[PDB]
């Protein structure tokens, strides 16, 4: 293919003649993103350039790792690609990787901000990114910083998951994170992204974001106000004597009855809530589990809610050279197979 060169936010994209119109979108994990019309198929994309990939040892794993589960993801709520190409014409001048995916117009942030939610449409909304999760789950991935920012929604409301099962080694909001990642307790499990989503459908439901707090202690202490103080058996899982003291030594509280705090909001969106807002992370209702609830009848369907096909991920306890991550991921951008552009039947 030929490739043509475009300043966009302030440096040079080389892309294939293919990608038209690109225009900036906005910044991804380690990347900025353009919007471009694809050419062979008049459908619109979101082009990721990856931003210095292979600058040290954690930017090289950090592309392989990204380049590794976006090629492993195929579901409809799950962001997953459609190319990726690179203007290296070896892997000796291989230095830019770009991922390409379907274009998604909005963040959650741009649904609920300036619309009053109906909760059929609220419904649609959590039961799409609980569908992207069992998926996500159940290749033992966790997203870890689940947030309205990080799900991308079309102009018909559709929404996928994206910058998921990154980071190993800018000012986030910590308002979506489950407490045991917030203040880094000794142990965790996949429902860690289910308390984020009760967060998010805490405030599609009201309008407000449900623990705003200024700080890790002020959101804590919000926390706490809703769900009521632990047990001594939570402390178990905290590995710091200040913090366990601290915890402890709070004014005990009630937990709230969810009912009283969510007036006027389907009973069934209320009692998911009081299933998905647990502190006891073993406590807390599974992806899969919540799809079931009665909360989602009329848009659950067993047949299309899909599990993934196994992951390896034996690469993350490896430490290998610059020069190998660089040749790893050069790999799997040769070997990339585009999907067919039509992968879905009409059901049963
Ligand atoms: N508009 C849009 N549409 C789809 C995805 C993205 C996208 C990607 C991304 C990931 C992989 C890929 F291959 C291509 C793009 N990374 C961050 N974003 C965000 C850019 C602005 N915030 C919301 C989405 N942006
Ligand atoms: N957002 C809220 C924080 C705190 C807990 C609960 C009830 C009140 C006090 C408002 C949610
Ligand atoms: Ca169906
Ligand atoms: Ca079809
Ligand atoms: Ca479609
Ligand atoms: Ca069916």
């Amino acid at each position: 293919p030929t490739f043509y060169r475009q300043e966009l936010n302030k440096t040079i994209w080389e892309v294939p003649e293919r990608y038209q119109n690109l225009s900036p979108v906005g910044s991804g994990a380690y990347g900025s993103v353009c919007a471009a019309f694809d050419t062979k198929t008049g459908h619109r994309v979101a082009v990721k350039k990856l931003s210095r990939p292979f600058q040290s040892i954690i930017h090289a794993k950090r592309t392989y790792r990204e380049l590794r589960l976006l090629k492993h993801m195929k579901h409809e709520n799950v962001i997953g690609l459609l190319d990726v190409f690179t203007p290296a014409r070896s892997l000796e001048e291989f230095n830019d990787v770009y991922l390409v995916t379907h274009l998604m117009g909005a963040d959650l942030n741009n649904i609920v901000k300036c619309q009053k939610l109906t909760d059929d449409h609220v419904q649609f909304l959590i039961y799409q990114i609980l569908r992207g999760l069992k998926y996500i789950h159940s290749a033992d991935i966790i997203h870890r910083d689940l947030k309205p920012s990080n799900l991308a929604v079309n102009e018909d409301s559709e929404l996928k998951i994206l910058d998921f099962g990154l980071a190993r080694h800018y000012v986030a909001t910590r308002w979506y994170r489950a407490p045991e990642i917030m203040l880094n307790w000794m142990h965790y499990n996949q429902t860690v992204d289910i308390w984020s989503v009760g967060c998010i459908m805490a405030e599609l439901l009201t309008g407000r974001t449900l623990f705003p707090g200024t700080d890790h202690i002020d959101q804590l202490k919000l926390i706490l106000r809703l769900v009521g103080t632990p047990g001594a058996e939570l402390l178990k899982k905290i590995s710091s004597e200040s913090a366990r003291n601290y915890i402890q030594s709070l004014a005990q509280m009630p937990k709230m009855n969810f009912a009283n705090v969510f007036i006027g909001a389907n009973p069934l969106a209320v009692d998911l809530l009081e299933k998905m807002l647990v502190l006891d992370s073993d406590k807390r209702i599974t992806a899969a589990q919540a799809l079931a609830h009665a909360y989602f009848a009329q848009y659950h369907d067993p047949d299309d809610e899909p599990v993934a096909d196994p992951y390896d991920q034996s690469f993350e306890s490896r430490d290998l050279l610059i020069d190998e991550w660089k040749s790893l991921t050069y790999d799997e951008v040769i070997s990339f197979v585009p999907p067919p552009l039509d992968q879905e039947e009409m059901e049963s």
